[PDB]
Order: C-alpha cells, then sequence, then structure tokens
C-alpha cells in the first residue's frame, strides 16, 4: 500500500540547532534508539518532532524520514523524524527545517506553518 500521508496540519518549531552540537539526539526521546547512528545519518537531513494523525508516531517512528511540503509556498523538504510532540503536527527545528521551508516569510510572522506530510524513504 502507500505510504501514510496527512494534508494540512500545523508546523511550529523548536530550537533543536543540531549544526550547533554536532547533530548529537541526546535530549531528544529517539535517542533511546537512534543516537549511536553515525553523523552521516544525523545529518542527512533538518530534524522534527512528529505527532501526525495518520502514519507511526512514538518509538515506531523514530528516524523515519518525511517530505514535508508548505502550503502556503509550494516549498518541500524531507526531514527526519528525532522526537515525538503532544499534538497532531510537526514540531519542525527553526534553523535545519523551518526555515528553509519558510521561503516567503510567513511562517515566523505567524508562529508555524500549515504542512502537508507523506512518509518517504530515508535511502539511508
Amino acid at each position: 500500500a502507500t505510504a501514510q500521508q496527512a494534508s494540512g496540519v500545523r508546523a511550529t518549531y523548536n530550537y533543536y540547532n543540531p549544526t550547533q552540537n554536532n547533530w548529537d539526539l541526546a535530549g531528544t526521546y529517539c535517542a533511546t534508539w537512534d543516537a549511536g547512528q553515525p553523523l552521516s545519518w544525523r545529518s542527512k537531513y533538518g530534524w522534527t518532532a512528529f505527532c501526525g494523525p495518520a502514519g507511526p508516531t512514538g518509538q515506531a517512528a523514530c528516524g523515519q524520514c518525511l517530505l514535508v511540503t508548505n502550503t502556503a509556498t509550494g516549498a518541500s523538504l524531507t526531514v527526519r523524524i528525532v522526537d515525538q510532540c503532544s499534538n497532531g503536527g510537526l514540531d519542525l527545528d527553526y534553523d535545519t527545517a523551518f526555515k528553509p521551508l519558510d521561503t516567503n516569510g510567513a511562517g515566523i510572522q505567524a508562529g508555524h506553518l500549515t504542512v502537508n506530510y507523506q512518509f518517504v524513504n530515508c535511502g539511508n
């Protein structure tokens, strides 16, 4: 079957700042399973927390990849799930995911983006 997807969910941002910290997963929920991965894996894609209404979540979602589309502009980006959030959307790392998706700057004025997402092959 097709990989899971949802449309029109909210994406906020969080300052994980993996590039200021050697892409270290310590402190994220997924560190339990994924912190030992090589730098090439940890830094392949920008980071997000995930809690969408379609697809695996929590432990089963750790390390999976999402193609995220900003519905206000058409920008898209692949991100890696490194954490879980407590709503029904995404909490994108600001530096490595929210900022590159916010191509007209409206997202930081509103405090969020409206995005679609689909699970995709990470190509690891």
